[PDB]
């Protein structure tokens, strides 16, 4: 992939987060992650997919990732997915917007689903 | 196992008729295709995912999420869709979603990149 | 306006929550939301607006309100917009999605804004 | 507590839309929006609610308003509402998450649905 090479390290977000990812040719996203936020500690399995054929127009690259909360150390009951687009050049950059799920009764459900957005960059 | 790794593992249908075939793995992983019925997109695109593998026994739901790139052997849309719900099993087995969908775009139309919605899977047809 | 007729009056969420509204020819609406789940005692304000001129190719009406959860018994800190389109028709409906954001400090900001979807319809579930 | 003089005022996002907006004491926010993306031509009227009585723990003060994108100068067969918090002091903003829909077929309605976020200031940028 174009960008298998731009995607693939470590990346930080506003917050202090932690994301480090491996980039595969088929368009794969495999790494962990570790929150600066909320009830997590210590890095968690990320999996995801990513465009391997971006258009060539300048347009970002097109990707997705998951974190459920859950390693030895604690569960959260809960899943985050991170829907974005990577810039590369001199400031790269993975916009993204997210979606974090927790596991409720039927009746808490409408409350299930927190909403945000995040900005990695390589350097923080 | 994952606690809910069998009712997970199998073939799930959304209200539009779009088909996603998952294996739940003991650890949490998800892996599988996704058949897409609506928008650019033509047979089977690759899933990934994870899920809460030991999910609280309340009676809650399972917390997990996947992602599909629109990209395979014949078509690309350059772009991605990323779930996050919960599953439910039971009698009526389901899993209920919002969901993000991004393009890649340039840096002009990035503020509209990104679609939401909501999918809900069950285990039978429509 | 076209749907002024269709959008004014009563609708109800599956969830037994009611909406009461009037659309004006200005393309305002105005009403009330009474809840059935949240902190949320009786009932509240909402405003918001519709397109009072919409396609004619059997295309839905974009609208959208908010109502902040302070009334003269209650206050959540909070307030939610429902952003959605107005099918009129036999089955007539209002499909929505919202987000529920709470006032917080700045370090619990990342996580004030909730999301979901409601369907409304004419006739009480 | 009331934020009403704080929140009126000329706001202006990253992406240079101007927002003119009059906080009242009942919790009513009326003005216009002009956008500087998009379908958009000119002033559009806005309403919404906030928080007349906020926390007095450091808590922003929760907001939210609609833009219908009708004007008489264009109609885009959409709306946008804009979610969020307004905090005050230096670096006083206001944080918003917002969904735009437009008007769709039943066909459409799946994609009718953008979600972002917007943060606006008093001072216009760049
Ligand atoms: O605690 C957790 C699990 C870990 C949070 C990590 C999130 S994912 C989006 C954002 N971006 C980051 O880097 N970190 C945060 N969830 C949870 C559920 C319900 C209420 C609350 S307070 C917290
Ligand atoms: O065409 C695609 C890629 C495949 C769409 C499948 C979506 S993923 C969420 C939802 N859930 C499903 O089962 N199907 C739909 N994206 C795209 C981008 C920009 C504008 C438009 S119209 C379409
Ligand atoms: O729940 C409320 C106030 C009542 C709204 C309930 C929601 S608004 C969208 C949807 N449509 C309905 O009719 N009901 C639901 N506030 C609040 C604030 C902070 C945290 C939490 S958990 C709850
Ligand atoms: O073009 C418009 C009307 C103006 C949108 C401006 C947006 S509202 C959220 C964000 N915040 C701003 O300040 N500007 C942007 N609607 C429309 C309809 C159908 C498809 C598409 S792509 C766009």
């Amino acid at each position: 992939g174009r960008d298998q090479a731009g995607i693939t390290g470590t990346w930080y977000n506003q917050l202090g987060s932690t994301f480090i990812v491996t980039a595969g040719a088929d368009g794969a996203l495999t790494g962990t992650y570790e929150s600066a936020v909320g009830n997590a500690e210590s890095r968690y399995v990320l999996t995801g997919r990513y465009d391997s054929a971006p258009a060539t127009d300048g347009s970002g690259t097109a990707l997705g990732w998951t974190v459920a909360w859950k390693n030895n150390y604690r569960n959260a009951h809960s899943a985050t997915t991170w829907s974005g687009q990577y810039v590369g050049g001199a400031e790269a950059r993975i916009n993204t917007q997210w979606l974090l799920t927790s596991g409720t009764t039927e009746a808490n459900a409408w409350w299930s689903t927190l909403v945000g957005h995040d900005t990695f960059t390589k350097v923080k």
